[PDB]
């Protein structure tokens, strides 16, 4: 069995700048030989390229969900953007749906989100189009619970969102913000309950650091050291000293972030009849009108805004159907994008699919633990290859990205370098099987953790990807796209390409 495996060194990027560039500053002698002695190209992994506005930086769904589908798939972003832009977004029958509820049985309207305009889980100008819509659908009472960036954004720059948003609040006459939280509790994807319990008792119960103004509690945070991304949720107060608004029973509630894997879990614990996790208290909300900006899972008891269109042909549907037998392996962090957005927005395993789930450190922040788990993931993965089961493999390395996040260079150049490391023996024992390797990315990230200052940059970077296809003798086309990266592995495995599959095998 010589297995063609697909290995994302997620958020391993190719920059020229040497600063702040912890991949390149990495010592990485697996990845260069095999960059020398292997064809290699690069992979245009954002803007328009991967079905985004241009400009705009990619990410681990599109990323993912790009590779996997062997096609340009149109973005969420970029539909809603659109959708705005045409006027359509404020003739969606499931937002007037929810206001009408609101109006109609003297309730109030809840709006949920990442308040900033990253673009990767939302954008802050959608909501303002909902407040626009809001006033205009006459809706007396609006509430904003702001879940803080500084993530995809500076590390502390919810002021200025904060500041927006209040004037635009003032300017359309409708919203009041009544809760701000880090997306570190409130969008949590790790089924770390605790964080979550932390923004629904704060949402629904009002309890958490209370503060008569958004910006002093903004500020009080950096005073203790605390960023955006970990704000305590906190709770907004009157004069009177009470919450501003927790959500209640009949109340409506329209969660504008467009990205599941961190919208699905807080969404449970307001959506779920039967809801064990932990204890919503016997007083949680209910009969609560429930809207989701675009599909979060079929567990989520909602409403979905911008209804999904299915993606037909993915890379792990074509291999299936052929009857090949893969494999899906990655730590907790990125376990969801080497499944569900791999498969093209599908939950459900196709049959001939397997799934290892290696879970990541117990650690706050992963600039802790930079090799993470893997170790645990490689040594996992060595065992299959030597089993001799698959035909096909795709193996995410979480590392580049997650510590790089923590816009810190010698953690994210650790990191870099552990998975260099665990890139050779897995890529080593591909060969020695006689299969091949297409080592690659899906996006930016390590290649830029510190701002020309010298600041934490936590964000993702618009460079190019790397790609490696371990087969001599062969040359690689240059100005590919993620969504030649199926073609090129069914090339490889030399399975017929879907016509769905609009994308172009790298491979002369
Ligand atoms: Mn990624
Ligand atoms: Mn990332």
């Amino acid at each position: 069995k010589k297995p063609v495996a697909l290995i994302i060194l997620d958020g391993f990027a190719l920059r020229d700048e040497t600063y702040g560039n912890a991949v390149a500053q990495a010592n990485k002698p697996n990845f260069d030989r095999y960059w020398n002695e292997y064809p290699h190209t690069t992979l245009k992994a954002c803007g328009e390229a991967v079905g985004l506005p241009e400009g705009q930086m990619g990410n681990s769904e599109v990323g993912h969900l790009n590779i996997g589908a062997g096609r340009i798939v149109y973005q969420s972003l970029t539909r809603i953007n659109i959708a705005i832009r045409e006027g359509e977004f404020d003739r969606n029958e499931t937002f007037l749906a929810a206001m009408n509820h609101v109006k109609q049985h003297g309730t109030s309207l809840h709006l949920f989100g990442l308040l900033s305009d990253g673009g990767v889980h939302s954008h802050i100008h959608h909501l303002y189009a909902l407040l626009r819509l809001a006033a205009k659908e006459g809706v007396k009472r609006v509430y904003i619970h702001g879940f803080l960036d500084g993530r995809d954004v500076g590390p502390q720059t919810a002021p200025q969102y904060i500041k927006e948003l209040q004037e635009k609040i003032k300017e359309y006459g409708v919203g009041e913000i009544a809760t701000l939280s880090g997306r570190y509790y409130s969008m949590d994807r790790d089924k770390r309950w605790d964080r979550v319990e932390k923004a629904y008792r704060a949402m629904v119960y009002g309890e958490g650091p209370t503060y008569r103004d958004p910006l002093e509690c903004i500020e009080d945070s950096y005073k203790h050291g605390i960023y955006d991304e970990f704000v305590l949720p906190s709770v907004i107060v009157r004069e009177d000293g009470r919450p501003v608004a927790t959500i209640q029973d009949n109340d409506a509630i329209i969660f504008y972030n467009f990205r599941p894997d961190r919208a699905i879990q807080i969404s449970n614990t307001f959506t779920n009849e039967d809801f064990r996790e932990f204890d919503r208290g016997p007083k949680h909300p209910k009969h609560l009108f429930f809207v989701c900006l675009t599909h979060f899972s079929e567990t989520v008891a909602g409403y979905v805004a911008f209804k999904p269109t299915n993606l037909d042909n993915t890379i792990g549907e074509v291999l299936s159907q052929h009857g090949l037998r893969q494999l899906r392996i990655a730590e907790t962090e990125k376990y969801p994008h080497v499944t569900f957005f791999m498969s093209g927005g599908r939950e459900e395993e196709f049959p001939g699919e397997d799934r290892i789930l290696i879970n990541s450190p117990k650690v706050p922040t992963y600039d802790l633990k930079p090799e993470m788990s893997a170790y645990e993931v490689t040594d996992a993965l060595l065992k299959e290859i030597e089993a001799d089961k698959y035909d096909a493999i795709i193996l995410n390395y979480a590392n580049p990205d997650m510590v790089g996040h923590s816009g810190k260079l010698e953690p994210t150049i650790k990191a870099v370098e552990a998975v260099d490391e665990c890139l050779g023996k897995v890529v080593d024992a591909i060969l020695a099987k006689g299969g091949i390797a297409i080592i690659t990315a899906d996006h930016g990230n390590a290649d830029e953790v510190l701002t020309p200052d010298g600041k934490p940059q936590t964000a993702h970077t618009t460079n190019p990807v790397p790609v490696i296809v371990t087969k001599k003798g062969i040359k690689l086309r240059d100005g590919g796209i993620l969504g030649d990266l199926a073609p090129t592995m069914l090339d490889l495995l030399g399975l017929p390409q879907p016509k769905e599959m609009t994308g172009k095998s790298l491979i002369v």
